[PDB]
Parts: C-alpha cells; structure tokens; sequence
C-alpha cells in the first residue's frame, strides 16, 4: 500500500513547469504516496478567472496545513495581459503568498559530482537567506505624466507631527516614481532566521545592504542585525568560532564570486532574488537549486523552484521543437515539502521516501543521465550532441524507472 | 612634456588617495603638462566645505568636459564617528552623476595570463549603467511607529492632486522611501546603450523587474523598445545584432553562462552591483574601467569602479605591507586623457594615453603584478611573497616601462 502522507497544499502553475509538474505527480509521487492534497490552480487563467482570489486562498491554506509546494507561475505585464486577455495586470502570486506568510526564503544549489561549475572556487555550498517581505515586491509605483512634484508623507497614528518629504520636482516632462517600505518585526524575523541558519550549519553569516546610499532604509537592516546579534547570538557564534559581518552589496557579490563558498548570505528581498539565480547558474543550472520559504512560526514552510515557468522552452514545446527542461528543482519542491510534512508528523516512511526521491535525482544525473542544461555544463554548449542528454519526457521517465527500482529494493 | 589641456581632477580617500598621488607623480605629470583643475573630494575637505567642493567639482566637469575621479568615502554612522563629521554626507558620485547625467560604461581590463573565476567569458561584457535616479537619488527615512506612509503627485498645472497609499503601519515602525526617474534621462540611457552596441558590433540586453514594478520598470522597457523600433533596429539588423529585454534574474544567469561579447544596459542599482560581480568574475575589482558618458556627447568622467579599499588602508596604517591593484585608477587617467585628446584633436596625447594602458597590460603579462592578480594564477592559499609586488613596488615597475615605451616611439 501507499505511504500515508497527510495534508499538503499544492499550487499548480504555468507553461513548461505546469507540464513538468503533472509528470512529477503522475510518475514520482502518486504511485507511492497517498496525500490529502489541497490543490489550488495558480495557472494564469484561473487566477484571472478568480480575480486572483485563488492565490490568497492558497496562502491561507498553507497557514492551516503548514506545508506548501508551489509550481512556477506567470507574473503578468502588458504583453501577458494581451496574450491571455487578462482583466488586470495581476500581482506576482509569489509576492502575494510571501507577503501573507512572511519569513525567509532559503536558496541553495543542488550539487552533482559530475557537473562542472561556471565559478571555479565554489567547492562549498552558498546558502542565500532571502528576506521574503516588502521593498520592491510590495511597492507602490506609477508613471509621472508630466511636470509636478512627487512627495512622500508620514502621518503617525498618534497625532504627532505629520512629515512631508520631497521626492522629486519634475520641472519638465514626466517619468516614474515609487514608494516602498519594510517593517521592523519582519526585519527582526529575518535577522533571527539568518543567525540561526548560520549556527545550524556552523558557517559564517554575511548581511549585504547599501546603507552608504540608503542611510536610513538600509541602515535599519544593518542596525537590527547588529543589535540582535549583540543580544542573542554573539556568544553562540564565538563558541562555534564563526563570525557575522555586514558588507556593502558591491563588495559582497565580489567576495562571493571569489570565495570557496561555505557561508550563509542574508539578502534583502531584491538582492536575494537576483543573486540566488546568479549563484544557481554559477554552480550549474537554474534547474539545480532548492528554494524554501521558512516562516517565522518554525512550523510552516513553502517549497518551490527558484526559476520561472521557462517560457522559452514552452514556446519550443508549442512549436513541436523537442525540449529538454530540467525538472530537478521542481521535484525538490515536492521532496523538501514532503520532508517537512514527514518531520512534523514523525512519519518515518515519508521521510525515507523524500530522501529517496532526492537520491534518485542525484544518482541518475551522476550516472550520466541528464537534461541538456547539465550536459552543456559538462561538454560546453557548442560540443553538446543529442546523444548527450535526454528530452524532458525521457528524463522524467528515467527518474520514474530509477525511483521504482530504488523503492523496490528498500522493501526487499 | 606633452601639453594635455584642461582636466578636472578629483582627489579621494584612504588607499586610493595614496595610489592616486603615486600615479600623478610617476605616470602622468613627468610626461604631460596639464591645466589641472584639482578638487579635493577627500572626506576631510568635503566636510570642511559642507560638501560644496563636490558640487563645484561637478560644475567644473561640465565646463572642461573631462573629469578624472579617485575613489571616495561615502559616510554612514561609523564614518561620522571616525572622522567626527558634521553630517552624513551624500555620495559624491551620486551628487556628480545627478548633475551630469549619462551612462556609466564599465568593462574588465583583460590580461592574457590572468585566469577568470568564470570559465566561459572569453569575450568582454560591457555594462552600461544608467547613472541617474532610483536608489541613488532617493528619499528614505525610518518610520518611528504606527502610522501611514503615502506618496503624492501634485501636477504643476494646478489640476487634481493624486495620493497613493504606500503602507499603513498598524504595529510598530519600519522604513520607507521614495525614488524616481525621468523620461529624458531614460531616453538618453536608451540612446547611449543602442549606440554602444552598434559601435562595438555586439547584441544589447536591457534588464528590469517590470513584472514586479509594472509602471516604473515598464517605463524603462517601453522607452527602450520605442527608441529601438524607430532609430536603431534597422542598423541592428544590418550588423546582424539584436536587442532584447530580459527580467534581471534571468539576465544575471544568462550573463554567468555566456561567452561574453554583449552590451548589458543596467538600471543604476543593477549596474552598480553587477559591475563588481563581473569585474571579480574576470579576475579583480582592480581590473575594470568605468567611464560616465554624458548626454551632450562631449562631457566624460572617468573613475575606478571599486572603492577606497579601506581594508588594505587599515593594514597600511598599522605598518603592514599592502599590495593594492592600481590599474583601474590608472585607467581613470588614461581614459580621461584619451577623451581630452579626442576633443582637442590632440594626436600626441592620444598616443600617451594608449601607451599608459599598454604598459599596464604588458607589465602584468610579463609576470609583474599585485597580490590579487597573483591569486588569480596560483590560488589565494598558494600565493607567496615572491609571486607578486607590493603597491609601490608595482607602481615603480610601471614607471620604468612607461618611460621606455614613450622613448621608443
Ligand atoms: N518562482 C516563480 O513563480 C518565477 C520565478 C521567475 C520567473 N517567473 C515567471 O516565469 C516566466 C518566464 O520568466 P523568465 O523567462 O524571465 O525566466 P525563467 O522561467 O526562469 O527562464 C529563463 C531562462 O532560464 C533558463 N532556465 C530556467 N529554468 C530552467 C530549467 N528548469 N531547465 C533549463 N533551463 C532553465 C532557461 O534558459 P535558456 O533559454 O538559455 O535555455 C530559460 O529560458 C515569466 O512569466 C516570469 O514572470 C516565475
Ligand atoms: N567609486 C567610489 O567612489 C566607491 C565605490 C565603492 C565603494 N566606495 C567607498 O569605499 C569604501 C570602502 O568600500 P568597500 O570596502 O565596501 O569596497 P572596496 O573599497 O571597493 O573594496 C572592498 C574589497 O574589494 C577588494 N578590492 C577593491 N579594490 C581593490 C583593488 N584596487 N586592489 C585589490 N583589491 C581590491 C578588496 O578585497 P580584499 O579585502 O579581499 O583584499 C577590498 O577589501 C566605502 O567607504 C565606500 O563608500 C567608493
């Protein structure tokens, strides 16, 4: 009989990842695990259909059952509005889910011994702790239509002084403007998650900001981290002989590039987004990275691929060009989500299944069966033959065969 | 000595200040006579003049069209205490760029014997960094407690004011900020980017986060596309190159895995961050050029992209030997003087500028380099003192080779 897995919130997505997502459920999950699957279609059409209510409903469900596994989703701009005949330019479902749940998105490469990196020195893992709240991802932006002043105003609840700051006086023509923000409590949760992750790994921690330029905004991050360190984690850090350091983002990305890895990197929301993809590509592929939102309650997680819907491959798929999209990141959303589900329930069999799922992925790749992106890592793109890799369906089938075999052995 | 002409010089801070004088003393003035308009943008003098020296320097560049700037300290609270400053002064770079406008073009300085950290970059990556607006001319503040932050637009013509909610802080405080950009600046940004692509013969990529900042970043995307479809597309096809917008996180990955050989138009912030990422990728922050090209097509400001290298300066203060790479600071002068030459049809200064650059590359390729470059070759753990020269040892070697090169031609 199948493993009794419990309640998991599933969020279906878009385009190429939507296709892969179904193959994963059919070939790797459902045959072995029976889940109370709370499914929410976060495909762009359904979101438009529900006026994005389905996205909010999914986030609330994650609060209830403590485990979310999410497929990559289209975040629409004008072109997407035209493409799907949308009612509105809906906000990022990820931004909405993260805004509701809070926490830190931890991202890390998935490493195979036979895959060369683009960055020579990274023999140890780099873990990015991405602050999941605020800044650009909950901003209020608009087009400035012509000459006029933009100002930003603070009005305290407590009737004290109201303050108006000049943003810019557009003397001729227009442009754009935006306001963005963050909250002390969220920054504090972010700091705590960062120090704790470093202590659990036994690695140094770095925070990057641009506090020289955003003296107040980014200065707040810097101050809160330092304060929380001096009060809560300093002695613990000293005991494990690791350090915490603040660096300017400029300096930090250069430092990361030349390091050997083996550190925790606390990033502001935007930096965490951009640099996690830089790092993932650095180790080999966007297809080879885990991403898990760890919420402040220490119980709730949302696992996801860090990459998008892989539109370009999807276009190929729509035109019958054979595709070779890497499913590993999407598979690890399931394994990481199921592993947490297992941990909460002390579900030994589910834990075993989740690790076995990950082992199958690594073993299969290390045995020389891989998608084109990984084959490109080994051979270099110009040297890649069709014989060097498997197409998307072939690779999924190969994983399914290897998983079946591995789970069959273990039972014997 | 060569008669250079009028150049605006800006002195800086810490390690780069030292190097800056070494450069002038050995590599420039011994060969070039300059109408040198010097401004001390050191932290001490900026404080002394209430940062007026920085604005004066900017106006000077506009007048004489050539500026060469040394790296400067941008003060935060720690700098305020360290130097007992009157105020937390704004970045002199931000101030200068805000006045001059333009695009900061950044690119690695390549030596054949220096291994990269990124295996695939056999061709160069040129970043065009929009030098105006966004985070670098923003208004930020601490939110002291519960309350609402709103952003408002008041039309100049007296029509209806518009107010947007930024955030209602219901519990505790936080931070907030407003930032902006201008259509004309974005347009100049676009033009400078397409033109650079065409002059280099390479494809052009613009990165934004327009899926998230739909209005703000969408404007950048729309302005680039419009200008492309109307002035540069035909030329692009004719050179068999192309323009493409990408989301920033896609772009950084694409860049990481590419062979190089493209122009990368970045918003101010991305240009800042990714230029350091790329410089380090090719080998060293010390090995990158940075040139602000102003929208008038005649004014230029050259600089090092890296900072004042405070950590090396700290060792220097404690008497320890330092090995800081001067090449970027040297190229600030060479790029500045080279532009000065093009302006004045000065064929003898153009030669000197090129000669200064060739001497740097020749010397490094001959096995004489600072510790950072030696670490590229051997690996940091395997570097020994015999593998490199200290800052002053290296500057002297450059001094000799320069003179010989000039003599021979
Ligand atoms: N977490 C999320 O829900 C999320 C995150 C990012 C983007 N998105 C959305 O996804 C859509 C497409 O965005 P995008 O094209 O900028 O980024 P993307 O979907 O991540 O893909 C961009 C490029 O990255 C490479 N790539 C990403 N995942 C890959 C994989 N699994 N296997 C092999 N290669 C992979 C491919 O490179 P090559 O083309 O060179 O082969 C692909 O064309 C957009 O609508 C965006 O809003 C969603
Ligand atoms: N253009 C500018 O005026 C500008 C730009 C950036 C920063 N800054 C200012 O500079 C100060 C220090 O900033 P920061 O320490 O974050 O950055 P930084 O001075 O650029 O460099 C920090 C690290 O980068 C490496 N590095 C940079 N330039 C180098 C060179 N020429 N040769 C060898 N190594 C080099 C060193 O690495 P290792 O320690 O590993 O040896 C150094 O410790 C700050 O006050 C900042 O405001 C100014």
């Amino acid at each position: 009989r199948k493993i009794q897995g419990g309640s998991v919130v599933e969020m279906q997505g878009d385009e190429m990842t939507r296709i892969i997502w179904e193959l994963i459920k059919e070939k790797l999950i459902l045959p072995y695990v029976e889940l109370d699957l709370h499914s929410y279609d976060l495909g762009i059409e359904n979101r438009d259909a529900t006026n994005d209510q389905v996205t909010k409903d999914a986030a609330e469900a994650i609060k209830k059952y403590n485990v979310g596994v999410k497929c990559a989703t289209i975040t629409p701009d004008e072109k997407r509005v035209e493409e799907f005949k949308l009612k509105q330019m809906w906000k990022s479902p990820n931004g909405t889910i993260r805004n509701i749940l809070g926490g830190t998105v931890f991202r890390e490469a998935i490493i195979c011994k036979n895959i060369p990196r683009l960055v020579t020195g990274w023999v140890k893992p780099i873990i990015i702790g991405r602050h999941a709240y605020g800044d650009q991802y909950r901003a209020t932006d608009f087009v400035v239509p012509g000459p006029g002043k933009v100002e930003i105003t603070y009005t305290p609840k407590d009737g004290t002084q109201k303050v108006t700051y000049m943003v810019h006086d557009f003397e001729e023509g227009g442009g754009v403007a935006m306001g963005m923000y963050n909250q002390d409590k969220s920054i504090e949760d972010f700091a705590h998650s960062s120090f704790q992750m470093a202590l659990s790994k036994g690695w140094p921690l770095y925070l990057s900001t641009k506090n020289t330029i955003l003296k107040k905004y980014d200065g707040r991050f810097k101050d809160i981290f330092q304060e929380i360190y001096d009060k809560k984690y300093k002695s613990q850090f000293e005991a494990q002989k690791i350090c915490y350091e603040h660096r300017l983002i400029d300096d930090m990305v250069a430092q990361a590039m030349k390091s050997e890895g083996g550190f925790i990197w606390a990033c502001k929301n935007y930096d965490g987004d951009v640099q996690s993809d830089s790092v993932a590509q650095g180790y080999g592929s966007l297809g080879m990275m885990t991403s898990v939102l760890i919420c402040p309650d220490g119980k709730t997680v949302e696992a996801e691929a860090a990459h998008g819907t892989v539109t370009r491959h999807y276009r190929m798929y729509q035109k019958g060009q054979e595709t070779s999209t890497n499913p590993i990141a999407s598979i690890f959303a399931w394994s990481r989500g199921l592993a947490h589900r297992a941990k909460l329930d002390n579900n030994t069999e589910l834990s075993f299944f989740a690790k076995a799922l990950e082992d199958v992925c690594i073993e299969t790749i290390e045995a020389g069966f891989m998608t084109k992106d990984l084959a490109a890592c080994i051979k270099g793109l110009p040297n890649v033959q069709r014989s060097d890799y498997l197409n998307t369906f072939e690779f999924m089938d190969k994983l399914g065969e290897n998983l079946k075999a591995k789970l069959a052995q273990a039972k014997l």
